[PDB]
């Protein structure tokens, strides 16, 4: 039983390796491992028949469909789901699952104020920036990712071409950024910490 | 009732998302959306007869208005507080209304901590650079904004043309922005949760 | 007595503005500002006769100076300490006093921590970068404001010249720096905390 | 037996202060300070006969050895450890070290959480990039360095070839990161205030 746990890690594992090698430029020794992978997958799925189940269909599905070029993108990144097969044995990824879907609200309030934030400041910049010639920003829609990150303190980047207002309106939009992104994490972090002292 | 506040929010994006649009390069059927747009914020807003209803009010004096070009631009930009008409239907934006009412003595200490360690690192880091030629900031105010970014951990881009006192500076901009960043944030913080959890 | 306070504080904001602007490129107007806002600090001086009557001398010894370019340099930044005769009107700022003094060891604790990281991580990424051609840092002391950057978060700018193993010593600097930053800093925030509701 | 203290910190110091000056590419002087501090740390074990022993221990190893150029840069990198010699004299780096003996489940978890958000948003913005021409990434692989900064914050730098759908993937990744770092660390901030403030 814990060799055949310690086998499914193994292989979950092996299939995460094998996805990204096989987008290494350098390269059947891939589709063997894959299909190897897979069925051990589909073999462990039919001997089990929530979420987990959920993800075990997920993680063969793209096999199967392979056997426009947008669609097929979408289901070869699909195949990325692998991961989420190591949640049936993390325990600490199933309190993460558990924390996500306990501050569903404080999510959805986080990605609000950076919605609002975002469009706020964007459009503030792209007003403080294009009465000039050769503005930065093209339009508002083309503040949205300097916005984001800058609001997330990970930085733009080169932001010489910006003049005294759009600078003064980078310093609001990073002090606005880090209040923020600092008020709806504590109750994400609360629920995390007890869920997790909760099971051990 | 509730259909009345779905519409109102549908209208409320609809105009949002008009905004953000009109200002694209690739663009009267913007106008008479955003005319549309207006007729019912109207129509809402002399029904109705606080901060809610000056944000009602203002969120058709631009277009109002349009019926030197700096007043034009900060017109258009005005425009943008259709985005708080969500206040209304979103608690969560009203909770945070009442977080920055409630800590109003934090962010002024918050603005005064930074404007200070910005005059402060600004001076340091242009003295520290001025000693060399082909100098990196040509004056205190030219360093303002590294000295945010720095503070803030937003990052500044390339610090290669600067020397071993600048980056000695630099080094003690950055701990100190950590710093000081993080002593009002957290009574803020205190504050939003006590409203949402009041609220909640 | 209140409008000698008001008056203090618009001569000390005077003075520093006196200061930026001296140093814009643009730039005996600036003199005749200068010597005021000194006559006055003197006689607010020479009238009330701790850290803050030493923040009152330091404030007119440049000026008194100016009546090798690197002690020129040097006091003309010490010039830069007329910024805090605002303690004596701003009680954040004697809080913020307050906390640093008591939340010594703490600081301490923080630079001894980064001292230990940063040494840690440019020998690591030194190391790492010297058996290629045309390598990123010439030496330990060349890498220690990239491990500056990276555990605070700042950023460091492009890193394309760098290789696998410089990017895995960066990771690893990166989720380091997060936690050093981390550890000492809630103590400080707890001492300000303390300090602020004690005086409120 | 404090002298000897003393003697001993300035020596770690000193041994550390010609290990990065010895990489300075300006330079027996430095060998013969070297075999003087490598005594003196010999002797010092000598007189003595835990980890800290065994980095006593490691702190001479690689002196003698040096009495492929992979193992001699390898071994030329583990004389860095002379640094954590100051943890006998040093209280704050064994309360350091008893905190990360202590959280070592959090982590694990914190690696762990990184590993997966890597994976996930790396194959993301791949798959993402990958259907237009002259694409920013070139594997999967070739994403994690860029979604490991994205995550921590630390930033990227120039993003410019981004497209939108590789924006919108660095703006769910620089949300993930952020929240993912800020789960497991405040249980090792928790568990280093209470080791700090049990030995003071
Ligand atoms: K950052
Ligand atoms: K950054």
């Amino acid at each position: 039983a814990r060799v055949v746990a310690i086998i499914s890690v193994f292989v979950i594992l092996l299939s995460i390796v094998i996805f990204c090698l096989e987008t290494l430029p350098e390269f059947d020794p891939f589709f063997l491992i894959e299909t190897l992978c897979i069925i051990w997958f589909t073999f462990e799925l039919t001997v089990r028949f929530d979420v987990m189940n959920v993800i075990d269909i997920i993680a063969i599905i793209p096999y199967f469909i392979t056997l426009s070029l947008a669609i097929l993108r979408v289901i070869r990144l699909v195949r990325v789901f692998r991961i989420f097969k190591l949640s049936r044995h993390s325990k600490g990824l199933q309190i993460l699952g558990r924390t996500l879907k306990a501050s569903m609200r404080e999510l959805g309030l986080l990605i609000f104020f950076l919605f609002i934030g975002v469009v706020l400041f964007s459009s503030a910049v792209y007003f403080a920036e294009a009465g000039s010639e050769n503005s930065f920003f093209k339009s508002i829609p083309d503040a949205f990712w300097w916005a984001v990150v800058t609001m997330t303190t990970v930085g733009y980047g080169d932001m010489t071409p910006v003049g005294v207002w759009g600078k003064i309106v980078g310093s609001l939009c990073a002090i606005a950024g880090v209040l923020t992104i600092a008020l709806p994490v504590p109750v994400i972090v609360s629920n995390f910490n007890y869920f997790y002292h909760r099971e051990t």
